[PDB]
């Protein structure tokens, strides 16, 4: 875990978003611009599936999330939740 994703945020940013991961709708999530359309219902379908994110690189699981994508997302929703 030294070389996660999550090592680029501090503790309380990590909580943030995933609190957000974790709690929003999909209509929610699209005001996330890089989350509009399927990724959106994606994140909130693998939540119900497999259970809440416990940490960010658990994003790489889902759908239409690669490494990059997933840390311009966490980036938003950290600035603008």
């Amino acid at each position: 875990p030294e070389n996660a994703l999550d090592k680029l945020f501090s503790s309380e940013q990590q909580a943030s978003i995933l609190h957000v991961l974790n709690t929003a709708s999909t209509k929610e999530l699209e005001a996330f611009r890089l989350l509009r359309g399927r990724r959106s219902i994606n994140i909130v379908e693998h939540r119900e599936n497999f259970g809440p994110f416990q940490n960010l690189e658990s994003l790489m699981n889902v759908p239409l999330f690669k490494y990059k994508s997933t840390v311009q997302v966490c980036n938003s929703i950290l600035h603008h939740h």
